RNA sequence: AAGUUUGAAAAGCACUUUGGAAAGAGAGUGAAAUAGAACCUGAAGUCGUGACAAAGACAAUGGAAGUACCUCCAUUUCAAC
RNA sequence: UGGAAAUGGGGUGCCCCCACCCGUCUUGAAACACGGACCAAGGAGUCAAACAGACGCGCAAGGGAGGAGAUAUGGUUGCCA
RNA sequence: UAAGCCCAAUUAGUGAUUGCCCAUUAUUCCUUUGGUAAGGGCGGAAACAAAUGGAGAAAGUGUAGCCCUUCCGAUGUAGAUGUGGCCUGGAGGUUAGGACGAAGCUUAUGGCGUGAGCCUAAGAUGGACCGGCCUCUAGUGCAGAUCUUGGUUGGCGUAGCAAAGAUCUAACGGAGAUAUACUCAACAUGCAACGUUGGAUACUGGAGCGGGGAAGGAUUUCGUGCCAACGGCACUCGUA
RNA sequence: CCCAACUGCAGACCGUACUCAUCACCGCAUCAGGUCCCCAAGCAUAGAAUGCUCUGGUACAUAGAGAAAGGUACACUCAG
RNA sequence: UUAAUGAGAUUCCCUCUGUCCCGAGUUACUAUCUAGCGAAACGACAGUCAAGGGAACGGACUUGAAGGGCUAAGCGGGGA
RNA sequence: CACUGACAGGGAACGUGAGCUGGGUUUAGACCGUCGUGAGACAGGUUGGUUUUACCCUACUUAGCUGGAAAUUGCGAGAA
RNA sequence: AACGUGUCGCGAUGGAUGACUUGGCUUCCUAUUUCGUUGAAGAACGCAGUAAAGUGCGAUAAGUGGUAUCAAUUGCAGAAUCAUUC
């Protein structure tokens, strides 16, 4: 699972990535989206409010008949939600970023995103017993991970 | 059902760093690591991403003519030629 | 003699005008007739015998085997079934 | 005072007998293709180096068609036939290519062909085979047979995961936290969910989620470790 | 040789864990189905009806928030 | 023909009632929102109408009338 | 039969079954009559007999977000 | 605006294609070539320092003996001899 884009500057940037994660593909897509263009401290600050429930993730692509909240308007939708553990697992990727960044030398503080992509990983395989003596696939969707940030 | 068909050789990634771990970021080996492990080549379909092109509602696609913009394409010409 | 000027090609959009969904059975399909989500790989007039005609070739009042022998080979991994 | 109906005109009692607009039709011009095609040329006329008029000319069904001139036809289901027509695997010949990169694969890479297709360019693709031509040969060309196998996919984070009533609390254990740029005292920025023990509340109610056996199963029994996959939520727990 | 009361020595083989079920068997599965036998307490009551209870067992069966319409229910009521 | 018997078929009467006049209110579990998990059926392409013709009942065609885009919960007219 | 001003006739796939209901009609059980040698038959009678799926697109019902006059552009300039 | 659409570059998913072939299929040939109560074929259970399957073997159990060969086997470990036979 390679970056599919290059820093402008490498030496002033930080990578990090995770594969398989065993998260739902469709709810980390909108959760790892949202912080595309953001500062990585405005990205933590972010998750830990959306793990509060003051603030929400838009789900913009896969929101196919999910609820409506007004925490959404801020990103210009009507439908949210608070996928923690999407969430959760993006702070986990967000310090790996940072550590990254701190090995290096450069400062957490003035890093900003710049790269996020997620991809359909592959799928395991479980069943599901249904009306009259069918099985039928119980399917998982992890996904891959990638980022990258620059200092500003 | 299933070719373990990585490489010439395991030389199968020491060591540093983050992580509970998986792994990530470095660093190394090798001609090649996008050859990293049941690993040669890696198509189609589908998906993500950045850049760009725009676009009401005539479902979309298609035909014929132009035009706007683009073009890592081709060919010709550059002096009384 | 330039990141050049031209002409052609390619790409995307837009105008005006055209333009019913493929395959199939059927007198008649755009059909409220059936098969029709996508892709990859696979997937259907073949072999043998009898006869006939057309055309090519050899010979011709004659044509031709076939089976089997013979030895170059009573030799050679094989070529040489 | 038709843009209706009937009749009649073509710029109008002026001097003459074609108002205008649309075809895959007609005439004509260019090009292609095929003919029951029609003809001409094919005994190299002579002469001609470079520095500074050219090239070709094959006795021919079919090709990049030997060349030139001329005339006519050209749509078409089922179907027939033809094609120096295209393409694929293999064989007999011949002629080439490849570590300075073969096959395969990729394309806003163009060029050529009416077409089947062929060829070049680029790969910041690949790493060892392979092209053209004549002949031979066959398991030789896919869009669809509720076709076969494998993979994918919209539906879709959707339907749902609602019988068997019900759980609460503290401490301990655990990576599973009380996890924060600046500002800022804590709330308004680390949520949720756990195993054990003690309490609390309730359930099973002896025809029992009690204790033992047969059939069936065969290590599921016990202890320690362990959380990748599995127990359709979860697990630090487990008949994993 | 036969007995009695002793006594001395020797008493082989296979089975034996666990389960027997709202998770250990069958039903594609830890499936509200199916599956033989034994032991069976207190009170009310005619009682192996039904309700509650000491012993033993258990809170395991995705949960949280929470008065939309419409539903399902081994949930009710309704003037004349 | 027939006493007794019957989850058998039929008619009337008493009692009774939300069967109805004519609907209303309440409860548990759903739906609904969230966390975790996560399918299938189906899927030519698609999806606003009127008339007209047409294989005599069009989402595509002719001529008109509509049509800014994207969404949540419902619903059963159509999708022969 | 009764009330009433009046109790008019019709269409909408003989409107309307993923809206219901299932009495009838039209399976398999069974009885009778008639018919048939028989198996069986009868727009003759009788009794008993599983009514499945919407979460898709439109339509309708409500419920949110949000561009836009060159109806996204032109800078293309029109004031009830 | 946002969903959505289209194109290009780069990634993911997915294992087609080519190259490779200790396999299959098919056609020939050779011969002191045809099992077993002297217990066969088949079935079962065991055997290694380390050993589940498979293979080999049978309490002499990944083998004993004899002949030839002529310095190994090999993931680790073990091992007199480094060798005319012993
Ligand atoms: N760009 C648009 C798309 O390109 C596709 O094709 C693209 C790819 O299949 C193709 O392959 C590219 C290659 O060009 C490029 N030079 C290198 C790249 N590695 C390749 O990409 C390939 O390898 C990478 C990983 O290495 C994978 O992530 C990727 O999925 C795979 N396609 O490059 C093509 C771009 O020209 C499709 N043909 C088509 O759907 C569409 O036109
Ligand atoms: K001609
Ligand atoms: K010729
Ligand atoms: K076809
Ligand atoms: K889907
Ligand atoms: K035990
Ligand atoms: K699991
Ligand atoms: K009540
Ligand atoms: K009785
Ligand atoms: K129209
Ligand atoms: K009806
Ligand atoms: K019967
Ligand atoms: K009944
Ligand atoms: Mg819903
Ligand atoms: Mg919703
Ligand atoms: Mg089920
Ligand atoms: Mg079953
Ligand atoms: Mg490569
Ligand atoms: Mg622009
Ligand atoms: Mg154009
Ligand atoms: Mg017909
Ligand atoms: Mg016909
Ligand atoms: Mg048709
Ligand atoms: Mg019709
Ligand atoms: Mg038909
Ligand atoms: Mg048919
Ligand atoms: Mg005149
Ligand atoms: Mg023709
Ligand atoms: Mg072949
Ligand atoms: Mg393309
Ligand atoms: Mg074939
Ligand atoms: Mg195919
Ligand atoms: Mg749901
Ligand atoms: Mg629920
Ligand atoms: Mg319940
Ligand atoms: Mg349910
Ligand atoms: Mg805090
Ligand atoms: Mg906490
Ligand atoms: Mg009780
Ligand atoms: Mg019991
Ligand atoms: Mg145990
Ligand atoms: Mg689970
Ligand atoms: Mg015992
Ligand atoms: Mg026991
Ligand atoms: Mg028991
Ligand atoms: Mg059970
Ligand atoms: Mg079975
Ligand atoms: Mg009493
Ligand atoms: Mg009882
Ligand atoms: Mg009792
Ligand atoms: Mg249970
Ligand atoms: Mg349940
Ligand atoms: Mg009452
Ligand atoms: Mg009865
Ligand atoms: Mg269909
Ligand atoms: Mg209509
Ligand atoms: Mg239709
Ligand atoms: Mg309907
Ligand atoms: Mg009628
Ligand atoms: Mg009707
Ligand atoms: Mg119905
Ligand atoms: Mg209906
Ligand atoms: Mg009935
Ligand atoms: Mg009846
Ligand atoms: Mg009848
Ligand atoms: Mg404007
Ligand atoms: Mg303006
Ligand atoms: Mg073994
Ligand atoms: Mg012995
Ligand atoms: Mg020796
Ligand atoms: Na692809
Ligand atoms: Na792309
Ligand atoms: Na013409
Ligand atoms: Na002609
Ligand atoms: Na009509």
């Amino acid at each position: 699972t390679h970056y599919s884009r290059k820093p402008q500057v490498s030496s002033k940037s930080a990578k990090a990535k995770v594969s398989d994660l065993r998260c739902h593909y469709k709810n980390t897509f909108e959760t790892a989206n949202v912080i595309n263009g953001m500062p990585l401290r405005k990205a933590q600050q972010l998750y830990r409010q959306v793990l509060a429930k003051t603030r929400c993730i838009p789900f913009k692509r896969y929101n196919g008949k999910i609820g409506r909240t007004a925490q959404a308007k801020e990103w210009g939708q009507t439908k949210g939600r608070w996928p923690r553990k999407s969430v959760v697992a993006m702070m986990s990727l967000l310090k790996n970023a940072e550590a990254n960044a701190i090995e290096k030398g450069l400062d957490p503080n003035q890093m900003v995103i710049k790269h996020v992509q997620v991809d359909q990983a592959a799928r395991m395989r479980r069943r599901t017993y249904r009306a009259h003596g069918r099985i039928t696939p119980y399917m998982c969707s992890p996904c891959h991970v990638q980022l990258f940030m620059s200092e500003k």
